[PDB]
């Protein structure tokens, strides 16, 4: 069952970035603390959308994607991915990271219900890595 | 407006570029024609200097998001 | 039996060699399509006559006189010409082909009898190669320089125009085209083909980078 | 038997490339009309010689190469082709669609014998997309 | 009147023997009199920096298409 | 003091490479640093001509030699 | 056994390039007279270390090594290299030939033990080549005019050595050079080239003749 | 003295000659040195125009007369 | 015999080119004049060399030369030449007409001896020419 | 066997040619000198190409063109030439001189074979005069 952030707590993250920016060492602990649980797809794509602006919100979407196809590239270089499977029917493709797979455009319960835990919890290292460099690269 | 947007002689890129992408996410527009906007937004406004660094591009472009990481790159330090 | 040209065909050519010239190719072009099928001497004498100006006329009887030389030159080192027959007494004589000999001065039909369709074509090729080297003769790459005003696509038209109907050997206009394109082009565009990432290696694909890449204004 | 094209319809047409441009409607229908019938690779470079200025005519020559040998990989890559036979000696090469090949290259009678009909469709349709490339490309 | 007839200071030359051909085939002179008329008029009018490009001929040039010929090659490219 | 050399206004780009590589090659540096800090020198010194020249690279160079290269090929002549 | 070049030579050799350059006609001399004997890699690798500075030593390195892979390739192209065997054993690795395998590195006697002759000249014209490629790198003719007040023989050596200093093919240069004295070169030498009652139709023919007709002055 | 003999700026061409052949045969010269003489002063001396002159000859000049008849022939009428 | 000219009509003659010129109708008439009698090659060349200066002098022995031997090939054109006889015997050879042949270098007698009327008035003509030639390039 | 003149020996005289001038008789000495040997066309060729600059080896270039051309006449004008042979097999074509013929393009090893001394006498002599043509001639 799928329960969403708190806006309190996003609010309160939304101003943090707000003040201290995008690169500060308690902006970035404060990401850490709200990416502690695996979020699904739809948490990430709006919590992004919060608390980025317009533009960095579109250099997060590059560097996200860009990370998971780093990530898919080496889930098909071993097949012993914890989002992979053992069989060819349970590889993981890009629609089902980016949450764009059958079942899953914009519900998230059939995303959380579909989706398996390490295939969550590597959207959110991917997520992680490209906040880093678009913080890294904002300013 | 965002057919009247202009990036203004002392004006940094990244306001313009924040500028031009609420006005066009902030429209009437339909969802499926804001980043081709964009982009041609971004190529023929946001002066000379910059379009010229955008004409020069060795890669394509096919992203507001690369568009703005290419230009933040090679940008003029000034 | 002799029939003329048209006059309407005679009037567009010589329209077309007023507005572009003697060395367009389209003009070249046109008067392939005139001379198509083999004439007769008193043709592209008034055709000549006709098209091209007092000075080019001119011009273009010596190139023809000597052009048709050379033939009877290569008529008596060869028997076995189209021009000639097989015995001396077919011999070409340059009065035969001026439409100078008996029976031919001023008069097409007896031409046109006495003629062989050897001698016609020989005649006819004779002619054209006369008229190329008139059109160079009557109308400075190292001195093009695109202006500050003028586009890109109307410097490298000028640029490839003076190279190609230039002096050079044939394979040497592709490096010098390249090499002006560097050099000249005013400094925008020399860095703009300088950080090209990939190696461009014709003028074609220097003049479609450049388009692609250049500063909109 | 190889019959050529009129020079006047020929004139007339490099008049409306002069007046109206290599991108008017009225231009491109004026093409299409005279790329009626399937051209032999002579007529066509004839054509775009009389009718495009020198560096048209270099980017349309790059263009129409180009997109030969996107027809030849199709090609290739379907034995199937008008232009292709059954067996592998009918294997269609570029030299043959660009007028190289042995006993074509200068002489349109020799073309219009060896040619295949399947062949002249491509390299028309091939030389019209060109065009339509070069004339997007030159303003 | 073909006597009158000058190469102007701006004037090419073909378009000088154009006029000068004209003017004297188009006049009250009987036909053998006309190539020797031309001849000494492209020598004495045409500004004297083809008069003496003519006037040093290594070679006799005795038809006016001959000295056509000659100056068009050995003109002074300008 | 290889971090306190930076490129002239009127100095050539081979020059400053040779002073750049002589100072971090005689320096108290490991082996397996020398590369990556010349190369990282050649970025942000080498003033912002060769800094947007190196920037706009189409290829990733990955050796100070073949940045050389690039640099001597693509330079703006003066 | 292994013999090192004299330090005199390699000292005269550097000071060489340091006075006349990398690409001076008497700097390439010197260096293929020092280039006569087939060089083991050690000897070629010290000797471009000592008379190259550190940039230009970056650059030969990779020169060198795109060229012996490019060596590399034509040498798997065909078994009979001279620096190959028959059997598939004595194919030769790159490795060998930049001294990096086993029982040569840093060792030029037993460098020298197993090496062959076709790999010592196959090694040295590779590191000839990259030398020109690397000296071409280091340090335009369309855009050569003769000065109001320069001298003609100071405008050709100028004009000469950019066209044979430059990317155009071997058999364009003399047709550019030409071309370059008929549109440069001011027109008071312009109409004096023009008006040559003879064809010139060499570089030479035409110094030659504009030596000696020229407007002492 | 003939190896002072200058052609003045204002004199004629058969003036100069005529003086020249005067003072080069009324001299101790042998009489097979005279020819010589004589055309090696005449292109020495003889103001550069008439210098040119002779130099672009397209043929080969081998004696006075010779020289005379081409001077006279292409000689600037003034 | 070989008669002299009158040294007083060669010295008025000679005052009459100083005076008018080489060009003028009334020196030609003189020189028609003192040209009635056929000369021999001796009395043309002093005349010549009396009238006449150094620089035309030269131009005229050029022109005379030229003259001749345009003459010489009529002759060896046909065979009925005045200078001419019927055998080969009697060819005449340039070194006959201007003088230079045996037993006529210097001698105006032996001159006189051996040479024909035909040969005498041919030299004459030819120098006539060649004097008018001569004026005609110098003025 | 050939051997290469000394780089020291040619950049001595390479300096020479620059402080004294090419005309100065302490040059001409050093080039005698250095023109001792009879040299091959590499040998020559290289040396003015070291020694001279652009210009005067291009007028070098043809002074030698048309001095070996002159000694072509000769040798066909006398079948007894030094670099001639008595056969018709043996008649040395400018190919042969200049270094052009075949077996002997950039090869300096194969031109010392097949060159005969004559030949190697006649190209030096041909060299040092069209040397002293160009000296001559440009200042």
């Amino acid at each position: 069952a799928w329960t969403p952030l708190e806006p309190k707590l996003i609010t309160r993250l939304a101003d943090t970035v707000r003040t201290k920016g995008l690169r500060s060492p308690i902006t970035m602990a404060e990401v850490e603390a709200l990416m502690s649980s695996p979020l699904l797809p739809h948490d990430v794509t709006n919590l992004m959308r919060v608390i980025l602006g317009p533009a960095p919100y579109a250099l997060w979407m590059d560097a996200w994607g860009v990370q998971l196809q780093t990530v898919i590239a080496a889930a098909t270089r071993d097949p012993r991915h914890p989002a992979n499977g053992q069989g060819r029917g349970e590889r993981t493709n890009l629609n089902r990271l980016k949450g764009l797979a059958d079942g899953m455009v914009g519900n998230p319960q059939g995303q959380a219900a579909l989706l398996r835990p390490g295939e969550l919890v590597a959207i959110t290292a991917s997520a992680l890595q490209a906040f880093r460099e678009v913080a890294r690269l904002a300013e």
